[PDB]
């Protein structure tokens, strides 16, 4: 009967966003149920040797959905998943956005310590792991949730034991009996965005903002039906799943080849296999491929387009993309909280190499300010406040740190020092507390 309950944007706003034509008022599967309608059969996922098509990957997340459903798990529900760069992320994804559970997806490098306090703070029902992680490769973690009293009713686990419910089989195989499900309303929250780095703070996203943010960047990467975007970020993260991420790539009709992670040489061959013409780095793994590039530049030649966002990515570094990767760059400085900004495709060579580009919406409203909350002269370095569409209005459950982090205008802090250049595009800087 209850909600997932988090800080609403103030009606004028919600209208206003309406109005706008930014939220459209579908659920996040709004993008699968489309797709599915106009080319069930192109390719929606290709990982390791599997193809999953626009329809397969539609069938097994609703088969998903309505073993959860069976179970009682549905609206008011929420799950915790932890789950490596694999098909099966997705399908649980759009499984619990089609059975109105909201979801935290955890970083598969996240530990005990971080996983319990996820727990802790949003009581899950289901749990959804692996049994190759450290967590889950003995049963002393799962043990102590029946002490705090804080056990799902449901575990699952990919790689199972014959004693758990193997996360395959209830993908694999459909109910015995129908329960009535549907996702959770368009402006009401779908799942939860973490922080980026205490413990990652719980970021409530709606279908309306997340589904706005995703294929406002779809349209500003020039994504189409013949995109092939690697995976190789971890898949949760908020730039690999809607910057313009896995996410942008399905609305756009196009498909997602996943990688364990961003090693170059296995990187390489995927790209050379599936002839892939997108990918999205931090400035780390940038600086992994281009030490390999020049020997392996036949394997890469297919990429059309690399992202890097993430983290400060000097002008020398991004002037060698393009040089060395033989492929456009494009900069991105985004949050979990909301704000994304983009370098666009027909930007300046020095707009491309030496900013972070410029908001997503005309309505992304931005306030760079000095000490005492003043906006600086123009130009000049100060901190980010920013409010928009797609941009939160309190993580969850947290009144205090939402008042030390909110202005009274309702904009948000991010900590970040950035300066606008006089293209019009932002430069970040560093950041503050
Ligand atoms: C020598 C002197 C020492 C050097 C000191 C340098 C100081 C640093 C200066 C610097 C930072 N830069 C910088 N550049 C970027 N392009 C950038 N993108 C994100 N951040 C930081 O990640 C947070 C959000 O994290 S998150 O996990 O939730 N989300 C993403 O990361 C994300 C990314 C893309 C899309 C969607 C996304 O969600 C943001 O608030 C920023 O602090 C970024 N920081 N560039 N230069
Ligand atoms: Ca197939
Ligand atoms: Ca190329
Ligand atoms: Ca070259």
């Amino acid at each position: 009967k209850q909600l997932i309950e988090f800080v609403r944007w103030s009606p004028e706003r919600a209208q206003h966003y309406r109005n706008k034509g930014y939220w459209i008022d579908q659920p996040l599967t709004r993008i699968l149920t489309v797709g599915v309608q106009s080319h069930p059969h192109s390719l929606a996922i290709i990982c390791g040797e599997r193809q999953l098509s626009y329809i397969e990957l539609d069938r097994l997340s609703t088969n998903l959905a309505t073993r959860l459903a069976e179970k009682g798990l549905g609206k008011g529900d929420t799950a915790l998943v932890q789950l490596p760069n694999v098909a099966e992320f997705y399908i649980v994804f759009f499984a619990l956005l089609k059975a109105g559970v909201v979801v935290l997806n955890a970083l598969y490098s996240h530990r005990q310590y971080e996983l319990n306090a996820f727990i802790k703070q949003i009581q899950p029902k289901l749990l959804i792991g692996s049994r190759q992680h450290e967590v889950f490769s003995n049963n002393q973690f799962i043990d102590s949730l029946h002490d705090v009293n804080l056990s799902p009713e449901i575990i699952l686990m990919l790689n199972h034991q014959a004693t758990d419910f193997g996360l395959l089989d209830w993908i694999e195989t459909p109910a015995e009996t129908f329960v009535d499900f549907s996702s959770t309303p368009a402006d009401e929250v779908a799942f939860f965005q973490l922080s980026g780095g205490g413990t990652p703070k719980l970021i409530p996203r709606t279908h309306n903002d997340y589904d706005y943010s995703v294929r406002a960047s779809a349209e500003i990467c020039g994504l189409n039906s013949n995109t092939r975007l690697l995976c190789a970020l971890p898949a949760p993260h908020n730039f690999m799943l809607s910057s313009p991420g896995a996410l942008g790539v399905l609305h756009a009709g196009g498909c997602v080849v996943m990688a364990p992670n961003p090693e170059p040489l296995n990187c390489f061959s995927i790209i050379q296999r599936h002839q892939v013409n997108m990918a999205s780095l931090v400035p780390s793994a940038v600086i992994m491929w281009l030490e390999k590039a020049a020997q392996y530049k036949d394997q890469i030649q297919s990429l059309k387009l690399l992202q890097v966002g993430g983290a400060s990515f000097p002008e020398s570094l991004a002037r060698q993309v393009p040089e060395v990767l033989n492929c456009k760059l494009q900069q991105v400085f985004g949050m979990a909280e909301g704000l994304v900004n983009y370098t666009r495709l027909d930007d300046s060579d020095e707009q491309i190499f030496t900013t972070q580009g410029r908001p997503i919406s005309s309505d992304d409203e931005i306030k760079i300010v000095d000490e005492q909350y003043r906006e600086v002269p123009e130009g000049e370095i100060g901190m980010l406040a920013t409010r928009g569409p797609y941009t939160f209005c309190g993580y969850y459950q947290s009144p205090e740190h939402n008042s030390q982090v909110f202005d009274e205008d309702n904009y948000y802090y991010s900590g970040d020092l950035v300066q606008r250049t006089p293209d019009g595009n932002l430069r970040v800087v560093g950041r503050i507390k």
